[PDB]
């Protein structure tokens, strides 16, 4: 056996269809009483309805969360948190909403109750990416990890199919990289395999019937495990490239994951195919090409060209990706990253 | 899916052969500097050798750890801890030594760094048993769960084969009951299966070659996961029966588990075969009868009669077993418990 470290941090994860009826009780369980409910504009009404349900337990709604968690928006949200007299945040939504809550927590020590409605998995990680002056940078710390998460699959029925598929691939990216992360361990790897298995089973079902509560519950269960293993063992080249392009080119985030994943996994698989073998098994092929084929079954975008990236962007992106790199089992110098980005731009099978 | 709550607390688990060289580093990482090193009288030499190596970071050695964690010993240990200006404990050795550290932690808030040398699994539970002027008590709480565990298989090579087998079966019992816990969750269940797989692989290897570090590492990995699930979810018939029956008759603890497990698992398996299916699949298609066959493979005692129990004792045991009502997936009824005890007394196939 390879040596390892396995670490747990304090968290309370509530999982079940209809579990979101318990938001009030979870606020009270923390000894708190004035939540700022957070959303993007895409779930503004849902946030307002939740705030109304909370009554005296809601201090207000901030519905302006933004992709890539830009510092300008965080500054507004913190001012709103302070002015409202809030004592916690309730983050209703996807990864952008969770990210805002984390950015507020970093600045204010606000406890977070997160109600995820996508497969981003941010709700169970101590990691925060924030964008400032065209660069997204990541931080990790106990201040960032949400105290409480409420998983209610009924809240995912309305997630549009397209973003359901690419958010699903975003979840899979977490688990795939967990298999070869610097801080990998056998339990995180077991959980990563189960998360991948769940996503591979569920996403085609969700595509076939977006209102299928069984397929939605399986996908959300998978996303929980995929996010958990990201939080536990960290990340590598794939996440670095997503953060680089996402931040700097303002690319659609889940879509960037979906497009890059077959290429970044194919690259790493050349060096550690044994570590990626369990993923290769689940996709019924090689890990990289198998992901490309699976993403095609889901109808996900397959090229960076489809995301509006220009060939002229790639040099700068390859250079930026070598600043503050994430650990990788293969060397990831600028020449190699540029070639990988060229492959992803073209969108052909790895 | 069955809804669940998954709660974690802070813990760092360091796993690897030779890892015990890293105790100083773990004390430093906690920001602590005055460790009271704990042991039994036998491991006094080992404890003093560790304290010497710790230099500035050791406050002293207390080497009077005793079975069942008697309050008289704890009082002397706490007096030593407080007089030395200690700020944590290092619990080197068996379950008794882990218990002493927990008893000190209860009273002093001492962080615990546990270096287990057995399969007790106490190092990853929030449970503490104590004896006070003869009175055995059990408590549980977050203050009891050790902050740090260092698993070094090289420290387990001296565990005699007999107790290795029966304590290994006792560890498996935690995982088997975790699969049907009232508060079962997917992470505890995955851990449970993995712990069972590890013990099923390792224990026969240990029996063949007790000095084999590969088999020993796998067994210690199994013990960690089985202890973790003991710590995470509620046990049931098997544990309640071993506790009451072993406690009342002062029967050898691990041996009682080893004898009863096939029968108690068989009993529950009649009602919830699907929950035990992941275990049944590891032991030939039926969990209860499979565990009977597996235990025989290890040379474990196979009957209550082999543990000194007489036919005339069974009535009283059945009364004790049904004296204190608790949750089980199958009704616990005296008639069925009588039949279970008779089968266990005879050492017959379940």
């Amino acid at each position: 056996m390879q040596p390892f470290v396995y670490t747990t941090a304090p968290a309370r994860i509530v999982f079940g269809t209809g579990s979101s009826v318990g938001v009030a009780e979870e606020i009270r369980r923390l000894g708190l009483s004035r939540a700022l409910v957070l959303s993007t504009p895409h779930q503004k009404g849902d946030a307002e309805a939740l705030a109304a349900r909370l009554g005296p337990l809601a201090a207000g709604v901030f519905s302006d969360a933004a992709m890539h968690t830009p510092v300008e928006v965080t500054k507004r949200a913190v001012e709103a948190y302070r002015a409202a007299g809030a004592d916690c945040v309730v983050s209703l939504g996807g990864g952008s909403t969770t990210g805002l809550g984390k950015a507020i927590a970093l600045r204010t020590d606000a406890p977070q109750i997160v109600i995820p409605t996508t497969y981003a998995g941010s709700e169970v990680t101590p990691i925060l990416g924030q964008t400032e002056n065209g660069v997204k940078t990541t931080l990790r710390g106990p201040e960032i990890l949400p105290e409480v998460v409420i998983y209610d699959a009924e809240l995912t029925l309305g997630l549009p199919v397209g973003i359901s598929m690419t958010s699903g691939l975003n979840a899979m990216a977490h688990a795939a990289e967990a298999l070869y992360a610097r801080d990998r361990n056998p339990i995180a790897s077991m959980m990563a395999v189960e998360g991948l298995r769940a996503m591979i089973e569920a996403l085609p079902g969700v595509r076939m019937e977006p209102q299928d509560t069984k397929a939605r519950e399986t996908a959300l269960y998978g996303a929980w495990l995929c996010g958990t293993v990201l939080g536990a063992v960290g990340m590598s080249l794939h996440h670095k490239l997503c953060h680089t392009l996402g931040g700097s080119l303002d690319l659609p985030h889940a879509e960037t994951h979906a497009v890059l994943l077959p290429y970044t996994i194919a690259y790493v698989e050349q060096a550690v195919p044994d570590q990626l073998a369990p993923l290769a098994a689940l996709v019924g092929g090689r890990a990289g090409t198998g992901l490309y084929d699976f993403a095609a079954r889901l109808g996900a975008p397959a090229s960076l060209a489809a995301l509006g990236v220009g060939g002229e962007d790639l040099d700068a992106m390859a250079e930026l990706a070598t600043a503050n790199p994430y650990w990788c089992p293969r060397p990831v110098e600028k020449t190699a990253i540029r070639a990988l980005l060229q492959r992803a731009f073209e969108g052909a099978r790895p």
